[PDB]
RNA sequence: UCAUCCA
């Protein structure tokens, strides 16, 4: 008794269409990608112009000087508008957000228009406010010259204009859990016309914080919805979890299948007492500070330590500012805004802008503490080097972190990087 | 630990 709905707008363009078999496997092999899942899996493209996106979708890929779509963009666009299920993992920074987002916007076009009352028809949740932000930034981008509207909802913004949103109806809406569980349970929206969710960094929205929230979202939602989860990490842990909320999907991997960082990420390891920490930061800040681009993210472990770090700098004289969960919304905003536009080049940070925020002309990411995973490491290091960029991370490794040890000199070898010998003596 | 509704 619901209603019908499509959601595969995909045919091949015939210059994807006549690839041979061995052509497929070649173009495969070369963008490194990897598909698994039980139906047949359709052939990447390798141009934007395969896909047929909307004209206004291809004048502004145009404008970006993209040269062509990356590997999990090759892969996942034509999965993605051909309505399957899928989880995709690739890279940081290798364009995961436009993968999902354009065929977002033909899933969206193809349906009937909004009538007053009408929730979403496209729901993506992210595990941070920033992100959130962020990704219905580039939706905007995206569909400037068209009727689509959007809107972010989240905590620690005040409720009315995003209330006002969602009544004069929203055809995407990228959310955070906690702001929407509210919204849901009072009737300030609904996921009746939602057949198009996206699971941003998907293995941390499937943790044991978040997976509650995420099932009382999901529980919501029609089962013959198409379901798309990515991330740059895809940990054991939540793997059958994942299936939970899949339907015959196809998974695409970019690169190595096991834990992998970006291979354009210049990956130092400094092993250290906890003490010289602090000597071994300035001496680091001091060389980093004196070239031209000098934007630098350096993440601690706790709420805590990233106030004392940041009043510790800035007494010191270094341009530092600090986002955490303890700060208020505007001034999480505020800083993470003045670490975009250059004004602020230092940004000392939680986890919270470890994964998904894209800001430009990041060249140093400093892991002052070592993360709790090596999945976060890898999500942290990834604030740099993202699209056609190199950056470099440094990592203060103590003997109190020797139990991750392994795992990081195995992401460092996938990587070919130089492994510290007092690493491995670890 | 860190995120994630405080109206
Ligand atoms: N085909 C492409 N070629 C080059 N850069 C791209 C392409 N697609 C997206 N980008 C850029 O790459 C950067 C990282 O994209 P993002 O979607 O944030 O990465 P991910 O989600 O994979 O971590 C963004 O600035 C985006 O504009
Ligand atoms: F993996 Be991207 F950094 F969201
Ligand atoms: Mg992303």
């Amino acid at each position: 008794e619901l209603p019908k709905f499509e959601k595969n707008f995909y045919v091949e363009h015939p210059e994807v269409a006549r690839l041979t078999p061995y052509e497929v496997d070649e173009l495969r092999r070369k963008k490194e990608i990897t598909v698994r899942g039980g139906d047949v899996c359709p052939k990447p493209v390798f141009a934007f112009h395969h896909a047929n996106f909307p004209q206004y979708v291809m004048d502004v890929l145009m404008d970006q000087h993209f040269t062509e779509p990356t590997p999990i963009q090759c892969q996942g666009f034509p999965l993605a508008l051909s309505g399957r299920d899928m989880v995709g993992i690739a890279q940081t920074g290798s364009g995961k957000t436009l993968a999902y987002l354009l065929p977002a916007i033909v899933h969206i076009n193809h349906q009937p228009y909004l009538e007053r009352g009408d929730g979403p028809i496209c729901l993506v949740l992210a595990p941070t406010r920033e992100l959130a932000q962020q990704v219905q930034q580039v939706a905007d981008d995206y569909g400037k010259c068209s009727r689509l509207k959007s809107t972010c909802i989240y905590g620690g913004a005040p409720k009315g204009p995003q209330i006002r949103d969602l009544e004069r109806g929203v055809e995407i809406c990228i959310a955070t859990p906690g702001r929407l569980i509210d919204f849901l349970e009072s009737g300030k929206t609904n996921l009746r016309r939602c057949t198009y969710l996206v699971l941003d960094e998907a293995d941390r929205m499937l943790d044991m914080g978040f997976e509650p929230q995420i099932r009382k979202i999901v529980d919501q939602i029609r089962p013959d919805r198409q379901t798309l989860m990515w991330s740059a990490t895809w940990p054991k842990e939540v793997r059958q979890l994942a299936e939970d909320f899949l339907r015959d999907y196809t998974q695409i991997n970019v690169g190595n299948l096991e834990l992998s960082a970006n291979h354009n990420i210049l990956q130092i390891v400094d092993v250290c007492m906890e003490s010289e920490k602090d000597h071994k930061l300035i001496q680091l800040m001091e060389e980093i500070m004196a070239e031209k681009e000098n934007k630098t993210i350096i993440f601690v472990e706790t709420k805590r330590r990233c106030d004392d770090l940041t009043r510790r700098m800035r007494r010191d004289g270094w341009p530092a500012m600090c986002i955490h969960g303890d700060k208020s919304q505007p001034e999480r905003d505020w800083v993470l805004n003045e670490f975009r536009s250059g004004k602020a080049p230092i940004l000392i940070a939680t986890d919270v802008a470890s994964r998904g925020l894209d800001v430009e002309d990041v060249k140093f990411v400093i892991n002052y503490d070592y993360p709790n995973s090596s999945e976060d490491y890898v999500h942290r290091i990834g604030r740099t080097a993202r699209s056609t960029n190199k950056g470099t991370a440094y990592t203060f490794f103590t003997p109190g972190n020797l139990k991750q040890a392994r795992e990081l000199i195995k992401v460092l070898e996938e990587a070919n990087q130089a492994i510290n010998p007092k690493l491995m003596q670890l």
